[PDB]
């Protein structure tokens, strides 16, 4: 019954997840000059040519984009990585205003959304046996300003009317992720979680440096997604996101 209210919100995920107080909790502030330069880190190899959409759908936190992870159909590898990711799902962390709604945050500044691109380590085998491991994950963060329209994110806002309350799903099949990325891979990494219940501590984070821009409007259809499922008293899904947490014993290295 966790959740983002303030009876249920990020100050309460200890007492059923007490990791949420462990050693390497996401996301963070990026403090852009401390980050160091790793000239030893390799270009980020995105290859999301063959990646198969099945379907999205609201579970009452953030809606899921789900992709068929059956074979190595679309993978990230390199950068900080060793070995093979596969991309499973994709969602966003969003505000009720543009002053906040991303988790991770660059010199304390906060922007309007971020998007999280999901990845497995195919050494083992499927994606809950990798949420055990320290390097099960590898999380592709992009964070969202508002500006112009993101063309590629269109297809995502037109289908969110089909899912507005907690527990519905849509076919949503031929969505191409590369329509999210922006134009550089420049990253920040560091070793984390999940920023969510069960705030695992699985995930090596890459963080891209450019944000994309979106339109108002097409945040504005993210607004009016439903927490609740239907039938219940209507809570608008905003301000899903957990608040930066200790860097503790960390570095945040840069690849450019
Ligand atoms: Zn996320």
């Amino acid at each position: 019954h966790w959740g983002y209210g303030k009876h249920n919100g990020p100050e309460h995920w200890h007492k059923d997840f007490p990791i949420a107080k462990g050693e390497r909790q996401s996301p963070v502030d990026i403090d852009t000059h401390t980050a160091k330069y790793d000239p030893s880190l390799k270009p980020l190899s995105v290859s999301y040519d063959q990646a198969t959409s099945l379907r999205i759908l609201n579970n009452g936190h953030a809606f899921n984009v789900e992709f068929d992870d059956s074979q190595d159909k679309a993978v990230l590898k390199g950068g900080p990585l060793d070995g093979t990711y596969r991309l499973i799902q994709f969602h966003f962390h969003w505000g009720s205003l543009d002053g906040q709604g991303s988790e991770h945050t660059v010199d304390k500044k906060k922007y309007a959304a971020e998007l999280h691109l999901v990845h497995w380590n195919t050494k083992y085998g499927d994606f809950g046996k990798a949420v055990q491991q320290p390097d099960g994950l590898a999380v592709l963060g992009i964070f969202l300003k508002v500006g112009s329209a993101k063309p590629g994110l269109q297809k995502v806002v037109d289908v969110l009317d089909s899912i507005k309350t907690k527990g519905k799903s849509a076919d949503f099949t031929n969505f191409d992720p590369r329509g999210l990325l922006p134009e550089s891979l420049d990253y920040w990494t560091y070793p984390g979680s999940l920023t969510t219940p069960p705030l695992l501590e699985c995930v090596t984070w890459i963080v891209l440096k450019e944000p994309i821009s979106v339109s108002s409007e097409q945040v504005l259809k993210f607004r009016k997604l439903n927490f609740n499922g239907e039938g219940e008293p209507e809570e608008l899904m905003v301000d899903n996101w957990r608040p930066a947490q200790p860097l503790k014993n960390r570095q945040i290295k840069a690849s450019f």
